[PDB]
């Protein structure tokens, strides 16, 4: 009785494990596809599915890295989202700190959404009004010509600088788009993916 | 593409379904165990997927209807919860509704677990001394010596009368575990369930 309450706490922390896989997938390809209310809900399920696993392997750590990650991307623009307990970091500079911390490749996609979310961790603020605020999440990014030519686009309140269309919010969101479809397709073979799909392929 | 998508679609509802009888059947566990906590978080992980899930079968709407029902009677004693969008509708009313609600059997448990309920729902009243309001879910229940009784204890505001304890929360408690047994043997070899316990006991 008591070493079946055991058991049955054991089969629930493997079908945790797979629903998390397969809300990541469904995260990811949400977010590839651009279906900003099926992220909402997928982001929804995710967390609380995360609340229900207390021990976690590494996989499980960068899955839920992952998810954290693409939450940021997707609120980067909403300067009122509070993210982490300091509430000064903004959501792509919450976003930066994961990027980070994943253990992933460090290769050249790698640098180039990582360049890209610092350059636009400050821009959303400038076109916020938020000067000072833009020059304080410079203080914290890069703590030399880029890092000169951000802090001359700050002195000089240069919202829409050319500089920020060359480097764009489009841009950013494309080059994390093709990290995505690795993600996909890495995880399309996962346990609760890969049972459904044999189902749907059976019924036709 | 566009036939991939649909396929897709068609695999997210195939794994949302298998994942909310697993959530089901952890919540009934819970509440059978009473693990408060567990129950929570279970039943936040259970929101989550149903407000995902569009077209359901009608074993899915009973699914949902019994983690709605549990939901109720775990706040049962809370009566600042609101579950109807008719705010006067306390807990228990609302478990009341879902009870008479679920497509199962008619049999001696079922018109005992009603009945509990009934009482229950007026004495949670008395006992926070909401005497007028114990009268209204009384006539929103009963529309005769049963209701004879109770109309006069609610009169003589009997919050600690012998007759609450005879048809005790401990008894509806305990009468309501027992259909939730039934339920978790029934639910016990759903897919997500069966694959995991397989996978614990081949680790044995
Ligand atoms: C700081 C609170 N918000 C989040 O952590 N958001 C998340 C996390 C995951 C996973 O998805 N959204
Ligand atoms: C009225 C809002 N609350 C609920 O419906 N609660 C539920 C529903 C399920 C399922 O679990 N808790």
């Amino acid at each position: 009785e008591e070493e079946d309450a055991g058991l049955v706490a054991e089969a629930e922390a493997v079908a945790a494990g797979w629903m998390l896989d397969f809300l990541c997938l469904s995260l990811c390809r949400a977010f590839r596809d651009g279906r900003s209310e099926d992220f909402r809900r997928t982001r929804n399920s995710a967390e609380a599915i995360i609340h229900g696993l207390s021990s976690l392997t590494a996989c499980q750590l960068r899955t839920i890295y992952i998810c954290q990650f693409l939450t940021r991307i997707a609120a980067g623009k909403t300067l009122d989202a509070q993210f982490e307990n300091d509430e000064r970091i903004t959501p792509l500079e919450s976003a930066l700190m994961i990027w980070g911390s994943i253990e992933k490749e460090h290769d050249k996609l790698h640098e180039e959404i990582q360049n890209l979310i610092k350059i636009q961790a400050i821009a959303v603020c400038m076109e916020n009004g938020n000067f000072k605020e833009a020059e304080e999440v410079f203080e914290r990014i890069f703590g030399m010509p880029f890092k000169s030519k951000l802090l001359m686009i700050i002195s000089q309140k240069d919202t829409f600088h050319s500089f920020f269309q060359h480097f764009s919010y489009n841009h950013m969101m494309e080059k994390i788009k093709s990290y995505v479809n690795y993600v996909l397709s890495e995880k399309s073979s996962t346990f609760l993916m890969k049972a459904a799909a044999k189902v749907v392929e059976s019924k036709r």
